[PDB]
């Protein structure tokens, strides 16, 4: 009954290793975007913004894309080469960012631009008068996070789920989890619950 | 029991990673913050606008002793700390290393030439397009702030932070608690600081 105890500890240690890596990713990304939003000289040269987004996005496989929105929510700069004009004024994160005038981290969803699952960090750009003028938007690929976890822990079963039971992603074979209770824990900045299943004793 | 020992040894290995990761994050996030500045600032750099960005950045960030901006010569030309007499940092270890390497540098701990407090600095060279160093972003962080961070979670364990040469960076907790214990220890990612967490003893 006590190889079990060790397997439960190993799980708890994976839980922490893994939340940290993701909490870092998100925290660092917010930090970068916040820097950009402060350092932009007004009025914004859209071409200049574009080159900065490209420099930033280069070599960070984490990013699905990075985008700049006008006050109306039209994508005005984009690391993804667009085939139509895109407007995001209807996305919850947009609406929430506009309202709160605070940074926002969205739930997962399927990218309007790339069609794959992602979640985004949105940072409104403010005025002297504290009006939102523009929005910086970084989108992170969910699958990137899956693989991050899957390469370090292929033989554990780990699922991440949001507050409403939506499956964000799952790593490993669910078989490795049978007769197991999972060790769980929420992330810092999104309300995703990670669940790490102890391995069974042999 | 030996059973309860291995447990406390692990309670401590859990603390090592917890705290290492917290500092590792603190440093990396700060680097990222400065890196993004160098990238997005219009060049050539306007110090008025620079001065304002540093102030905005230093806002709600008890992390910092201060943010500074240096020119190629090492003169502090923007600062979040009200300066009396013109300051130059060309002689600073980290400055020399930064000019040289044209890469980000994380200093060891030392006493602030500016605030007289114990700090360590992150120095990010600002490069022109021909890859020449034109300026330097400098972020100073209070060692105090880090002590508090550890203390906040584990005020009842003994944690020692020491550099590659045996210099005490800081200690958190009462050393009484370390008696008869071997520490679970490990180095940070971006500074050569070795963190040592001493298991709690048995009831």
């Amino acid at each position: 009954d006590t190889i079990a105890a060790e397997h439960k500890q190993e799980a708890s240690v994976l839980l922490n290793l893994h939340r940290n890596k993701i909490n870092y990713l998100i925290g660092e990304t917010m930090a970068r975007m916040t820097s950009l939003s402060i350092a932009i000289d007004r009025p914004v040269d859209i071409k200049k913004m574009q080159s900065i987004l490209e420099k930033t996005f280069d070599s960070e496989p984490r990013f699905s894309g990075l985008y700049f929105l006008n006050a109306k929510g039209d994508v005005t700069a984009s690391t993804t080469e667009l085939k139509t004009k895109v407007n995001l004024a209807d996305a919850s994160f947009f609406i929430k960012a506009k309202e709160t005038k605070k940074t926002v981290i969205s739930d997962s969803y399927s990218s309007r631009i790339t069609g794959q699952p992602i979640f985004t960090i949105c940072v409104p750009v403010l005025d002297s008068k504290r009006n939102v003028t523009d929005y910086l938007v970084a989108a992170i690929q969910i699958d990137y996070l899956k693989n991050l976890i899957n390469l370090l822990s292929p033989d554990v079963y780990i699922e991440v789920v949001n507050q409403d039971g939506k499956m964000i992603f799952a790593s490993g074979q669910a078989s490795h989890a049978e007769d197991q209770k999972p060790v769980s824990g929420y992330l810092d900045d999104i309300s995703w619950n990670m669940k790490v299943y102890p391995n069974p004793v042999t």
